């Protein structure tokens, strides 16, 4: 039921090519009242994670081909305000991860 970790959502993306169940959009999220200054994503989203945005990638820290959009998706989320981790999947799906709020990623897939 919660996949959340960096090979588990790393696992699913590649062979479903989505994201599992448990995540939902920063916008999905707000209309179920998260209000990000209260911390309050995991009390009007049990269970849930912000996953699925488009990731902008326009100071290239991705590598870049025309028609290729990036997507993040939180990692390691349970509760509170969100933390540093992040899952960055392409298009034609190469997989990336971040420990450090994109200061840094490393190449999954």
């Amino acid at each position: 039921q919660v996949i959340n970790t960096f090979d588990g959502v790393a696992d699913y993306l590649q062979t479903y090519h989505k994201l599992p169940n448990d995540y939902i959009t920063k916008s999905e999220a707000q209309a179920l009242g998260w209000v990000a200054s209260k911390g309050n994503l995991a009390d009007v989203a049990p269970g849930k994670s912000i996953g699925g945005d488009i990731f902008s990638n326009r100071e290239g820290k991705l590598p870049g081909k025309s028609g290729r959009t990036w997507r993040e998706a939180d990692i390691n989320y349970t509760s509170g305000f969100r933390n540093s981790d992040r899952i960055l999947y392409s298009s034609d799906w190469l997989i990336y991860k971040t420990t450090d709020h994109y200061q840094t990623f490393t190449k999954i897939r």
